[PDB]
């Protein structure tokens, strides 16, 4: 006496939104942002990083007497650095081309240390000298990688030193030109004035030359100290030449590995534990294709935006009734699939499911999520440059062009997640009225609608015969006959 | 007795794009796009620009005698600069970190003139020092700021001073050094050759030399002078140490404000009026979220697309033609009420009238989808401009190349979403029409006969309280069924 | 009889991709994708290229003795380098700003060498030095566009020379410093030690002092030679001096075409043709809106994206099977004349047809939606080659991001469109078929019998013209309203 089309409902209280409505609760749903991290600075991939503690590039380069520790470090996955450590230049000064030094490091993640220069070569120079601004038990030292050439007796002969690069990879060398404070100084120190330092390679020709002028005291002394830096290739040479005022290197330092890696800069400390995508707040363990932890992640990180919610409608809209049909609501019961079929037949009744429209809606709303998931294309992140004081216009695009990216990319997902939950949304309806469509022109003239959702039948259709109804095969003459008796 | 289904029609002209469809005329449209302007620079937010003028910002700092109406200049929201400025370096030279110097510029809004050392400490030299480029009434004169220090008598003493920052913010501070001609000159103002400068600071440490050579004649000398600058930060000391071809400063300025600003390139002098967005043509009073104007703005300004019409459509599709039928050929023009509705025609009389429900949904519907497409874009305090000098155009085409890219992406996306809400617009006014078809003749059933046009005929006496009814939901069909069969014998 | 309504159905074996399903067969497709070329180096506009062989631009330009193929060249559409030149700077040394020069001859198509400073002005100077590493023919030699100054018996004055631009346009000026090995060579060729050499123009002002020190032997030579150059204005001076170590230019180079160009690094030949956009890899020739050949390309060509497939669906979906049933079933094969159509079976024989309307408004919307697509590109002469130093490495790294961000956004952009442009037509077909359907079932109504598989048996006697008169849209009901009665029961 009745066969009735309607579609599932559950308890579900989730909340999408679409262009045309906000807070449309759905029976199924999908969230595609990630927000939660773990909190800890971790190993990346098994390997520790390099804590450099409250030390500096340049003062573990340079061999600082305060990081002593960070002399033989090992294999490293990224370098975490403090904002502004305390101990890098003990000695006032600067570093020429730093920043280019630190993205070279951003890319090397092993170093061994070969003497080039022995201290014990310079036989006719004092190799002795100190400072009590690198001070160690109350004595004055200096640093550890490099040596510092004073006067011999009362003469400074012209130092010459020359290294082959037969180590096997490219070599860091870093050495300094001291600038005193006054001409007794200069006098004292190497016995000459007007004096220069020299050094060359194949592809570079340097000759500076010292200043002395009165300059206001940090550290508590008016001298600086000018460090450069090259990168010898291999099987190449380098030549030093000085009336005076060089800091001789003793160390250089020759690129082992090569791979990616980063600068982090963090005030943590590092704890036991393995992650793949490392924040500077904290590690993660996603598969979305979005996430707004923050911006300067190193790994593989699925995607940064400035939307805090992205859910997608897996799922029909939750309209509870308040049998009927597919008009005034869904259906409780109907727990089999997505589209179904209810009927109150002589023998018995029950909430039946549509195996067909069921299987091809899934199919297509999987094959909806993901493509939108699978179009990312999510590779190695390791962005994040430092600039100099005299570098703001180049900071300042840096800045604006992750700004735009960052905009493009959370327009694109806003823009999709809104369109593809109305065409979500609009499919189930559609696929609901589309099976209603065919069960009604496929039965024809030998029922009655009843304008709330389906039907009341004009014949007595056993179960076998209901089962043939929804089956698709039912056999319109074969019951035609008895129909027309009764509806006249 | 008869009822029909149909739209509102208008004599609207309005034309939207849809990607199906070009030039469709619609009831109702929004445009978001903002292409007009008032011509005039205005102060923004009640605080005026500063105008340059013939100046430049180099002959502004270093204090030019033919810009001593800046001598004290009062806060401002941004700079009035001319494409190529007249009164800049008076004596001929060149000013190293200039752009960087204009960068921050940018971005600070107010200045102190705080006089740092003083000309009459200089006991030991002369400060008298005068070039007839820089000439005021036909005598030889000088910049404002700075100080020009020659041998005085037949001596040149070593010359030493310093400052120490005890203001409360940082200070920027600008020296020189000059270049003369030939060994005479150099003998004749200072006395003696190999001479330096050298200026010291906690992060600074330079030295420069004077190079003698002759050069070509410019302003009718062959000298020249080239300026430095640098940012002492708070409770720093700067020194001073020359042996001759130094230009002292007299001045430091003061950062006592700070924002956002910028550096406007425009020929145009400014106006009695107030705005919140800036352009080099003019100002825009908005409220809409796009504008074709100018790229270069200032405050917060709708985003920058290369489009010319950007309009939404908020109404239906406009077929003005029309016993009266439904909406098989078109809309009705009498329907002013509402977007859809019905038409009976009982033997009481006739009416138009519209559903509240349809037309409510509908009208949300339009109201948020305008609202969720304007307010998803962000629009802040950005402060376009940035200057290059000859030797860097790889970073000037970088720039240019960024900028245009990023325009032309968010032209495209603006651009689609435009032309694929309007043509879901359409297809929802349709389908709305065509559900309120469909919901009535289920209710109806077989009480009535479809006439194919989208009207019913009714087989009972539907009076005006039925109709009422009809068009309520609580139409009952038990209640003229028994009538109803024999009509249809 | 019968009239039944369904589609059109080929034997094409196309696919397109939609974003509810994959592997979907359609009638029509187009491919908007080129990624084909022609494996060759040819003419762009009729205009040959610049072949530098194995020279480097930095040879060309200085007079390297093994490029003397171009002593004079004629005028280039775009300039072939290779990788890793041979032949450059035959003499040790450096050349300041190389990218630079090589970014400012990425706008050039002309040269016209312009001797400024002859050979014979320099009477009191030696001008016939040479080295081994630029040898010809076993005999020393030196760049045949430079000088090399050396003292004349046991003196070398001061050297002056200068030159006015009355050219007509902007020149080219190189010259170079000499550093030697020792102090033996310093004496043995310029005499005097502690020299120095000034270079002045307009707006340039340089000193460069030789440096004498031991380095590592480059083609046999401890000592360097390092370059400069300049761009100097038209109706402008400049101003050589020197006491030593100058490497004095003889000619210049006026810019005569200014347009645009580039420079290609391919290690390839040019053959005989004439293309429009040239790649590295070879030439393209289409008219489509995208390819996948290479990121750089020269001339006006279709848009780069990283793909491997994109088709746009223009016809129907694919299903072959089918008295005849409706498009419920499926499509028909045997209607080779539209999209959509009826087919009827009278007493008077059997057949096909299209209904024209619907095929020719879904042709054009179609046609609408791929010219919408495609017409919507920005399509202009950009430059993407670019060249960094080995100091330079933060800026390369920029700008290889900024290019691969604008490729992943345009690629991603043109896969979703496609995608969703894919599953809106194949939604339209049907939505059309089923409105033909739709719109015969209301005309027709009761006269008639509904039979599920997509048609319409009739409930009285009909023929040819009322087929055509069914088919056009102008069905008389009334006519057979009686008639029809008489058969239903
Ligand atoms: C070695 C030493 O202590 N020299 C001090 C110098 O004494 C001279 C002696 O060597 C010479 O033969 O005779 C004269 C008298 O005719 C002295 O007795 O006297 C100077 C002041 O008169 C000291 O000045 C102070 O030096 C401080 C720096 O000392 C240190 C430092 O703590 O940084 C350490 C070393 O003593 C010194 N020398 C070397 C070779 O390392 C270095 C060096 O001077 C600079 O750091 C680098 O140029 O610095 C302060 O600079 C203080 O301001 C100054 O007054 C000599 O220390
Ligand atoms: C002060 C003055 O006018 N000096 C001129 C100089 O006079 C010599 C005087 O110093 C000496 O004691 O006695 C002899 C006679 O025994 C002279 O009277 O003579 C020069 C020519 O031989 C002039 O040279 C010309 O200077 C021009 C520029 O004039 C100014 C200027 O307006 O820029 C005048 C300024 O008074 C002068 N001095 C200062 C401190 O600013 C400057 C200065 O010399 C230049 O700026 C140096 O770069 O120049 C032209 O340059 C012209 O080409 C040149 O011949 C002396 O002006
Ligand atoms: C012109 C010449 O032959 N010079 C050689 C020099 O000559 C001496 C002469 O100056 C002196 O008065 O008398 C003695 C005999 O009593 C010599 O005749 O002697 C040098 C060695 O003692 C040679 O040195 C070698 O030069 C090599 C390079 O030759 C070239 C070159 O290929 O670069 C060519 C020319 O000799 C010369 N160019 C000129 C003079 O215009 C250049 C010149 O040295 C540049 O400064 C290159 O740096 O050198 C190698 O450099 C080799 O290492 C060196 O020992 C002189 O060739
Ligand atoms: C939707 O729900 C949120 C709570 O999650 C609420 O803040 C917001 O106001 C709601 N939207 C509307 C239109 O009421
Ligand atoms: C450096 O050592 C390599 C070892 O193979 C050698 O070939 C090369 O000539 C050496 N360099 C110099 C300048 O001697
Ligand atoms: C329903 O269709 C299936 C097809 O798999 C068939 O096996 C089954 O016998 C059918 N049942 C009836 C009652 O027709
Ligand atoms: C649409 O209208 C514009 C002017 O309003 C006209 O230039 C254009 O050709 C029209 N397009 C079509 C397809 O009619
Ligand atoms: C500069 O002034 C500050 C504050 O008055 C003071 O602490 C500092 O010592 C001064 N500098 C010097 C070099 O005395
Ligand atoms: C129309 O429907 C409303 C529903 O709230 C009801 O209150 C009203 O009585 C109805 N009017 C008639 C005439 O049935
Ligand atoms: C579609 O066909 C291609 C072969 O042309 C195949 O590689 C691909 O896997 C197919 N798609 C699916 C979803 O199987
Ligand atoms: C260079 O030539 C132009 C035109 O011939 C002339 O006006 C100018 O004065 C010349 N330059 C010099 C320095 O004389």
């Amino acid at each position: 006496d009745q066969i009735c089309i309607g579609y599932h409902a559950n308890n579900s209280t989730e909340t999408v939104d679409t262009i045309l409505e906000r807070n449309v609760t759905v029976t199924h749903a999908k969230d595609i942002l990630e927000k939660t991290h773990n909190g800890k600075l971790c190993k990346l991939n098994g390997i520790p990083p390099l804590e450099l503690g409250d030390c500096s590039i340049a003062g573990w380069l340079l061999g600082n007497p305060e990081c002593d520790r960070l002399l033989s470090v090992p294999e490293w996955s990224y370098i975490m650095e403090k904002e502004n450590p305390r101990d890098g230049l003990c000695y006032p000064g600067s570093f020429n081309d730093y920043e280019e030094l630190k993205h070279l490091l951003s890319s090397v993640k092993h170093f061994e240390k070969v003497k080039i220069l022995p201290k014990d070569r310079w036989t006719q120079h004092t190799t002795t000298g100190g400072s009590m601004a690198c001070a160690v038990s109350g004595n004055p030292s200096f640093f550890r990688n490099m040596v510092w050439l004073t006067k011999k007796g009362s003469n400074y002969p012209v130092a010459k030193g020359s290294y082959n690069n037969t180590s096997g990879e490219q070599m860091l060398i870093i050495w300094g030109v001291h600038h005193p404070n006054d001409e007794t100084e200069q006098r004292t120190l190497y016995q000459n004035v007007g004096t220069y330092v020299s050094v060359g390679t194949s592809t570079l020709n340097k000759r500076s030359t010292p200043d002395i002028a009165t300059r206001p005291k940090v550290n508590g002394l008016g001298s600086r100290m000018e460090f450069s830096w090259t990168l010898l290739d291999m099987w190449d040479t380098i030549n030093f030449e000085s009336t005076g005022n060089l800091i001789a290197p003793e160390y250089g330092f020759k690129i082992s590995k090569r791979g990616s890696s980063g600068i982090m800069k963090t005030e943590g400390t590092l704890e036991n534990c393995e992650t793949k995508c490392q924040t500077p707040l904290g590690a993660i363990n996603t598969t979305l294709p979005f996430h707004n932890v923050h911006p300067l992640t190193i790994g593989e990180c699925p995607k940064y935006v400035k939307s805090e919610k992205l859910v997608l409608a897996t799922g029909l809209r939750n309209v509870p009734q308040i049998i009927a049909g597919f008009i005034e609501g869904g259906w409780q019961g109907m727990v089999d699939g997505w589209y179904g079929y209810h009927h109150s037949n002589d023998q018995g009744s029950g909430y039946a499911a549509d195996k067909e429209s069921t299987q091809k809606a899934f199919d297509g709303i999987t094959n909806k999520v993901n493509s939108v998931i699978e179009k990312m294309n999510t590779q190695f992140e390791a962005v994040g440059k430092e600039f100099s004081n005299l570098e703001r216009r180049l900071e300042n695009l840096n800045k604006k062009m992750e700004d735009g990216f960052l905009d493009v990319w959370t327009y694109n997902a806003e823009l999709l997640v809104l369109m593809e939950n109305e065409r979500t949304l609009d499919f189930h309806d559609s696929n609901v009225k589309n099976l209603y469509d065919k069960v009604r022109m496929q039965l024809r003239d030998n029922v009655k609608e009843l304008g709330n959702g389906c039907f009341e039948f004009y014949h007595k259709c056993d179960d076998e015969c209901m089962n043939s109804v929804k089956n698709g095969t039912y056999d319109y003459p074969k019951y035609e006959e008895e129909s027309k008796l009764n509806r006249n």
